């Protein structure tokens, strides 16, 4: 955590050769001053990479006890294992991770690591940066630099700090670096924004704009001729009437049929296997199920388009694709985009920016989720003998209840952030046993915010009682002089004596 731990230094050095192949280079010094520290995964490093293209060298590795004394990492306390995103994933069994296990720790021990990932020629189709600075202990100093040869275009920004480039060229090379100091450890927090705008990341490409490594990504997903994919995707909607249920046939033919490998693009070089293979394997990472979904579609009929998705506060005119979070396939219906994704782009809508792989911007539009359910509960003049029966209207799944928010902390320093905006109405009809008498009051219950509203009415209706709960979130993201507001909001919601109807017998 904070105290338990500080980052001591952090230096990372990209560099681009002219050959095109890189370097990666990462040192940091680690000081664990807890048991807990020491005992939770900082006791490890964990080195991901392609060993078909890349190579791993250790420059050093060992731990400086707080008297001086040094401990060098013995050769047994280095294994190499599969990455746990490959698990259960043929094609991508060779991926390695090396798990360096820290020996010789003790409290106040320091952990020095260095090490490089050399990457040969024709893997990355240009250097390609996003990394964040901020570690979940402070970083006391930081240093980052990149180095390509003069006459490559570089485009760079330190986002989530104001401190300036500093420019250096030599020997052919042009180098760029930064220093940051004392950078805070990341508040733990829950639901703070998906991209965080104060924290400190780099990021970088060699490409020679934002639109040409998405046309360059495009291009590279085309090269497959995809020929039974565009032949089984019209045979598969030859049959049906409207374009909808083209689109529907295709995407539920993928979702039924391949499961999603997480293999971050930078593992596979940035690229696809044939899509055809996709296709018949039943397996594909998220690039790869993209590429695909858009090969059928478009061979249906269907207007279609990969999107790649990036955090709303960068320039996608200076970044690579290393910024991309999320893909999503864009489906025009009669007309009419639609959005296939595994999440909707209209939940964050326009938190995040979203482009087209021919390098339109889109404005995604902010949609609430609605939720609509209803339940039915009976209540027995046998759960009444002893003068009262509490009933719990029982609470639904969908929606705010599953976001994890039933017990909100009271201060927050940091900006909230909803999962989308959202709509839900929720009916109960309830039967309580003959004679029972309701002691809750009938009486309408609502909580009015600036940004959303809940209520409750209940109203008898024969022998049963209709309850109607509802909640509306209209806004997604909230400073903390904002918190307390929608804080009252969701709590209203999710505590449950909201639910509970009183009954006398």
């Amino acid at each position: 955590a904070a105290s338990e731990a500080e980052y001591g230094k952090v230096s990372k050095a990209w560099t681009l050769h002219a050959d095109g192949s890189q370097e990666y280079r990462s040192s940091m010094e680690l000081t664990l001053f807890t048991h807990t520290a020491m005992n939770s995964t900082y006791g490890e490093s964990f080195i991901v990479y392609n060993p078909d293209f890349q190579t791993l060298k250790i420059h050093s590795s060992y731990t400086r006890q707080k008297d001086g004394t040094i401990v060098k990492t013995p050769d047994n306390a280095f294994v190499e294992v599969l990455p746990r995103f490959a698990a259960d994933a043929p094609a991508y069994n060779q991926l390695k991770e090396m798990v360096v296990v820290h020996t010789g720790l003790e409290l106040g021990a320091t952990i020095y690591l260095d090490y490089s990932i050399i990457t040969k020629p024709g893997y990355y189709p240009a250097l390609d940066i996003n990394e964040r600075l901020q570690e979940t202990s402070p970083v006391k100093e930081c240093k980052v630099s990149i180095s390509v040869p003069e006459g490559t275009p570089l485009a760079c920004g330190l986002y989530g700090s104001p401190v300036k480039a500093v420019e250096e060229s030599h020997d052919g090379i042009k180098e760029v670096h930064w220093t940051l100091r004392n950078i805070p450890a990341s508040s733990r927090e829950a639901f703070q924004p998906k991209n965080r705008e104060a924290s400190p990341h780099l990021v970088a490409s060699t490409y020679p704009s934002g639109k040409a490594a998405l046309a360059t990504l495009d291009k590279r997903l085309k090269e497959s001729q995809g020929y039974e994919s565009k032949t089984f995707a019209q045979f598969l909607t030859d049959k049906s009437g409207n374009e909808q249920e083209k689109v529907n046939i295709i995407r539920d033919h993928i979702l039924n049929n391949l499961s999603t490998c997480p293999i971050p693009m930078a593992m596979t070089g940035y690229t696809v296997r044939d899509i055809d293979t996709v296709l018949r394997s039943a397996y594909g990472t998220p690039l790869e199920i993209a590429q695909l979904l858009n090969v059928m579609l478009n061979a249906a009929g269907i207007p279609s388009e990969v999107l790649a998705v990036y955090p709303g506060h960068l320039d996608t005119d200076a970044c690579g694709l290393a910024a991309i979070q999320t893909l999503a396939v864009k489906a025009t219906v009669d007309g009419k985009d639609q959005y296939l994704s595994a999440s909707p782009l209209t939940n964050r809508g326009g938190l995040d920016k979203v482009v087209s792989l021919s390098g339109t911007s889109i404005e995604i539009e902010t949609t609430p989720i609605q939720i609509k359910e209803s339940r039915s509960v009976a209540i027995s003049a046998d759960q009444a003998k002893d003068g009262f029966a509490i009933c719990v209207l029982p609470a639904i799944s969908a929606g705010i209840d599953s976001w994890g928010m039933s017990a909100l902390n009271s201060k927050r320093s940091n900006l909230f952030e909803l999962p989308s905006l959202i709509r839900e109405e929720v009916t109960y009809t309830v039967t309580p046993a003959e004679g029972m008498k309701l002691q809750t009051s009938t009486q309408e219950q609502v909580i009015s915010k600036p940004f959303g509203k809940v209520t409750r009415t209940i109203t008898p209706r024969g022998n049963t009682i209709e309850v109607v709960r509802t909640i509306e979130l209209n806004k997604q993201q909230f400073t903390p002089a904002e918190y307390s507001d929608v804080r009252s909001l969701i709590h209203e919601w999710t505590n449950p004596d909201n639910r509970v109807l009183l009954f006398s017998l």
